[PDB]
């Protein structure tokens, strides 16, 4: 029903918490500057494209039900003379609503892009923390070592002072080698989970923006139709063209 | 090159911006929000204080510990009963410090994870619901086709008063299809936030290990000068070399920037 | 190479010996295991016998109609009334078939998302426990210290009771500590199987969208040879022409291999 | 508590459902061997191990409370005796549990290899869709425009026939066009999900696995500690090797 208001209402939440980030790559700031201007400029376009896509459907859905309802001569300088005005009132509309399209359609596009882009940096990242946790555990292990060698020693009074001192020392480089470690493992850590929750955010926006791309695919298609005797010819014709403008209302509902 | 405590410091700062970024959701995202609020504005440049009074005092008793350690001759026990005194003095406060730190910390996070499970209850509820609806839309397709197998089976005075039946459907069909995408974006909405509140919990619950393992360090450290009051007056050796190396725990633990 | 049809029963047959592999379940995930078992076993070799019984049917009608359309004489009213009516014939067992496959298809793959909704809520459940647990164990590491600290406070007939008092409180923290680790393992566990039926259920919404598509195409299909019975006898052309793309479009839709 | 048991059942349930996959990558059928062999072989051992450390703990425990508790000559010639025995007995228990330690960590280390390759291939099939879905959309527009041209024709009578014919055609390659693009898009993504619900599961084991080696290196260094005058020595002594026994029994307990 609602799909064009229910989508675009969506899609400015998304963009909201996709502009709250900050840090990310440039694969990300892409997407937060696209992401920009689809919502300043492209929604704004599709509500426009929707209300006059909406007011030429009624006015011509009333004057096809007038048409269908007349009687007297067959006028065949009528028709080509409605017809024409029909073509020229409809020729701006499909004109916004294709450029609307393929305006659409080149945005999500590099959104798509940079986020396949954005996955590649993470599964790298992923890639880098395997090679220092290695490192980590083991230095923790050392560590866990080093804190009951201590507790031993101490219970032994001064018969463990001499392993107490030596021991200081390793265990003060085994801190700094561990506290170094942890640094560098949670810092990626970080990065991936930002990054994940970015993802999410603008997986859910190019999704919703594909809603919007189907609906507009959908009403620009519709248009197309209308937009390109013996007297039940013109009822035929009439009758055929109603049907596509009820569809269009359909299609477009607020 | 920054520390423990201070990447969840940041972690939770940019974390923070983001949930604030949501709006449109139920009372218990919106208590997570507020709360979230407190500790970045509140909670967290305590924890930086701590953290400046912690090494501030690592770094106090590490000169006093190598300087009664550089001593060559015996110990007076009452210049060391006094040092002892002293230092059971100066931990006191940090002690104190660091445990009320933990606690409010461990507070809000508590109702962090609270409000969080009372989200997925929401959030399940709604899947309960698309289900329903999916059924009721599931079964007026039925309606729908039926209404038109009965059409494409057929005077005039049965389809003036049929067709007001259809549209009256298509009508329930839109509207349900509407209804669906509603609830699939409410539950797409709160699983973002959802992610975020438990990426800023992942954090907080970093930080409060990290202060819970500073609190235990002060305490074996309260340990050991205690085990010279007590007290062979050469047994001080023993007790401050360890002491030392608890006191050099606290630096690395502590400290803004990592190794 | 293998089509839409083709590519969701494999896709659910290997979903199933994985969902199968799942042990020490609650009653709502063995619902889920026993249904996939009989989709499996039994609905699926319908589908397969529905869509070997489609691809017949619209191979047969694409020749007739097309020997139809090359007669380039006028059309015999009664000849066109007898072929419809043999037509209308052949369509309603296979109309009546994929209606059939459907409503087994729906029905079963509904009792799957009630029985999911009812895993997540247990799910939830676990969650609301693990808080409480973990609140239990916060809270007796407080005991544990501050009994340390009474005792790094401190004769021997206190030290011979406080003993007994401490290890039984480490035996309470090491027995949560169990406790927590062993319902986050089924969590995990119910985390994985749920994954494992959402995608049984998601390609199963695949097979029911092509199943419902086919439906749908021989209802416009009726359409368009009924629409010759009613009725200038030369607009018979016209219908014919667009039952075949009708007719082509089955092809299309319910073929073993795609394109 | 119980966090070996709990540990090593957590591993047979996911090895079983690891198992359970067909059809997947080099990298996947790596992991599912490599798994295989870990709970066939590994987890029997871990066992062992803990069994054995219990009964020596135990029975170390014993002695070094009756030796507290003896009195009579300080006999040096019983220390050294005794401890002999005790570093005989422990000797074995020590290279078991070392043993155990390497070929656990040797066999993480490829599976989190595996799973860094296996997501790898994942983004990468993620960007293959991308190429395709691109066509596929457009393929759908003008498929959805074809059909609605085709109940438009069907409305004119006679004179929608000519255009009835020549779109019959298009229809069907537009139809086969689509058919043919959708079927390679849901083969890949079905192949996406197979491989997500996989890498579940091994990132589960992984873990699992982890927090048994964390045990297994626990254990291993409180037996090194064991393993490695006048009255009041043996007193601080047996006292201080009493709580690494005491501790053993705790970190390795059923």
């Amino acid at each position: 029903n609602g799909i064009l208001s229910q989508s675009i209402a969506n899609m400015q939440q998304a963009e909201a918490t996709i502009q709250s980030f900050s840090g990310l790559p440039q694969n990300a700031v892409n997407i937060q500057q696209n992401v920009g201007e689809v919502v300043a400029a492209l929604l704004p376009q599709v509500q426009t494209m929707q209300q006059q896509v909406l007011a030429f459907a009624a006015r011509l859905e009333l004057q096809l039900t007038q048409q269908l309802a007349n009687t007297g001569p067959f006028n065949p300088e009528a028709l080509k003379a409605f017809v024409d005005l029909v073509q020229q009132e409809i020729a701006p509309i499909q004109t916004l609503t294709a450029q609307t399209l393929t305006a659409s359609q080149s945005a999500n596009d590099r959104i798509t892009q940079d986020n396949i882009a954005l996955q590649r940096i993470g599964v790298e990242l992923q890639a880098t923390i395997a090679g220092l946790q290695s490192n980590l555990d083991g230095a923790r292990q050392e560590l866990d070592s080093l804190n009951k060698k201590k507790l031993y020693l101490l219970g032994l009074g001064l018969l463990g002072l001499p392993g107490l001192i030596a021991l200081a020392v390793t265990l003060t480089q085994t801190q700094n080698k561990v506290s170094s470690l942890e640094g560098q493992v949670n810092q990626i850590e970080g990065q991936i989970q930002r990054q994940q929750g970015f993802l999410g955010q603008t997986t859910a926006f190019s999704q919703q923006f594909g809603s919007l791309i189907d609906r507009v695919s959908k009403v620009g298609n519709t248009i197309s139709l209308l937009g390109g005797g013996d007297p039940e010819l013109a009822r035929l014709f009439f009758t055929a063209a109603l049907t596509e403008v009820r569809t269009l209302q359909v299609d477009a509902s607020l």
